[PDB]
Formats: C-alpha cells, sequence, structure tokens
C-alpha cells in the first residue's frame, strides 16, 4: 500500500489523449497517456494511475451532456454540490 | 439570499429531472415524492446542480468510459491513486 499518494487535480476544462481500462469488480484505471495531451500537460494523468472520482462542474455544459452523465453515473455512488435560493 | 452545499455520497439518484444548461447552469425541475432524490440526496425543485462527482467504485467500465468521453468538454477535477516507485534504501550491514 506504499509509496502510495492519494490527490485531487486542479480544475481544469478538456481532459482528452489518455486511455482507462479496468471496472467492474476492478477500479477504473488509466492505461495510458499522449505526450503532448491536456492529459498530460493539465492533468498530469499517468499510466497507471487509479481515477477513484471525477467532479464534473455544470458549467456551460449542454443540457445533452450533463443529462447522459446523469444517466450513465445513475447506478453508482454520486455527490452533488447544489446552490439553493433561500426565500 | 442563497447557500451552496453538498449531498451526502449516494448510489442510485432517480426519480428526478433537470432544466436548463448552456448559457444558463443545469436546475432540479421535478422530485417525485418517493425518490432517492428526495430521500437520499434531498434535491429539491429549484435546486442548482453546481457538479456531480462520480466514485469509480464498482463501475461498469463502458459507464465510466461514457462520463469521461461527454465530460470531456467540460471543466472537471480528478481524485487519483498513484502508486510511486519503491525503492530499496538499505543502509544496514
Ligand atoms: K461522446
Amino acid at each position: 500500500e506504499a509509496t502510495e499518494v492519494t490527490l485531487k487535480t486542479e480544475v481544469e476544462a478538456g481532459a482528452s489523449g489518455y486511455s482507462v481500462t479496468g471496472g467492474g469488480d476492478q477500479g477504473i484505471f488509466v492505461k495510458q497517456v499522449l505526450k503532448d495531451s491536456s492529459a498530460a500537460k493539465l492533468f498530469n494523468l499517468r499510466e497507471g494511475d487509479q481515477l477513484l472520482s471525477t467532479t464534473v462542474f455544470f458549467e456551460n455544459i449542454k443540457y445533452e451532456d450533463a443529462l447522459k452523465i446523469l444517466q450513465y453515473s445513475e447506478p453508482y455512488k454520486v455527490q452533488f454540490k447544489i446552490r439553493r435560493q433561500l426565500p
């Protein structure tokens, strides 16, 4: 279980140029990362990293994309950050 | 005037709908009385969903990948667990 670090990335946009593997009975792991990718340069994703979670910010997001994220995440553990008006 | 909060971590959020997007944010539109949304997440009509965190625990690979693909254009933040080089720094004779 060591040496092992659990961290959060910065909040950045446009994560791409990486692949994942695993899942089901296993965790989700980064398989490959393209050298010049946002994955590498902005998120510092590395081969072998376990993605414990992803937080998606619903800012300037297409309705259909937000909807599909909610639909595909539906069976699993999630946490919402909400803004609520006080009357 | 308004408050920002986080739900508990729970599985199976359903029995609700959303609206908005694009220029606007994403808002909760109808919440079924008898729903996980109401009972586990305490979602209410009019709540803005600022973000969703999905935990990749017992997640079907194809569902996780679709989330990452649909998320691609947008602001995200990952929680990562990284194994780091083991090394042997023996010092003893
Ligand atoms: K897609």
